[PDB]
């Protein structure tokens, strides 16, 4: 089985990243970037945030017994539920589809065991038009290794193609994302961050989850920093939220 291995599992729908629904409250709401929306001025700091993440095997065995041509779809949304006055609109959705090539490996080194090696294309959108449109594409490599109750993932990338809606996004995002998971009994502690040294901008996301049932977990999240979403890429905030989860990191 190997817990947390996206590619191994991938070799009923398949999860990719985590899936979850939480009720959040942000330290501040970026009214500036969404000022062109009629409702923008009466925007509240409490939103429902949720994420879906599916993985789809397209061609298993394309380069051997442990490889796969695959695709994923991760979608995050921030919803102004409590804002009944404006018709509880969606503030923002990020659509993040990937086309990739992944390997279920077993390369051991220093007690660690590298289990996923994945290389592909990444497109990340917010589906809006001008002037609220946000977008960037990336060639990345996702690398995951395990060690007992530890899981560590590193996903470096190279920004490719056009970035006109957010030229300087890479200034706030960085060139890689780092995940740390920890298995305290059935509780999963998780750390998700990215940071650009040359600029000093970045952001982190802490998390704690515990099962209620075989398919549902209690979950709490704390995001703090830049780039929580595309429309808030150049905007800092601390958001905290509580809700439910299907699958975590492992």
């Amino acid at each position: 089985a190997v817990r947390g291995s996206i590619i191994a599992n991938m070799l009923t729908l398949y999860p990719y990243d985590t899936n979850y629904l939480i009720y959040t409250q942000t330290s501040d709401l970026n009214k500036e970037a969404i000022a062109s929306y009629d409702w923008a001025e009466n925007a509240r700091k409490d939103e429902v945030k949720f994420q879906l993440s599916l993985a789809f095997p397209l061609w298993r065995g394309i380069l051997g017994p442990n490889s796969v041509l695959g695709a994923s779809y991760t979608q995050k949304s921030w919803w102004q539920l409590s804002n009944s006055e404006e018709s509880s609109p969606f503030r923002e959705t990020n659509y993040e589809p990937q086309l990739f090539l992944g390997f279920a490996t077993d390369y051991r080194f220093a007690g660690w065991t590298l289990r996923d090696v994945e290389m592909g294309y990444n497109h990340d959108s917010n589906g809006r038009s001008d002037p609220t449109s946000r977008s960037w594409n990336r060639l990345y490599t996702r690398l995951m290794a395990e060690n007992g109750n530890w899981l560590v993932e590193v996903k470096p990338w190279y920004v490719v193609g056009n970035t006109d809606d957010n030229p300087d996004i890479t200034k706030y995002m960085g060139y890689y994302q780092l995940k740390i998971g920890y298995h305290l009994g059935d509780a999963v502690l998780s750390a998700k961050g990215q940071y650009n040294w040359n600029t000093g901008y970045g952001g982190a996301e802490l998390g704690l989850s515990y099962p209620i049932t075989k398919h549902v977990r209690l979950y709490t999240q704390v995001y703090s920093g830049y780039g929580e979403s595309l429309i808030d890429y150049n905007f800092n905030q601390t958001r905290v939220g509580v809700g439910v989860m299907l699958n975590d990191l492992f």
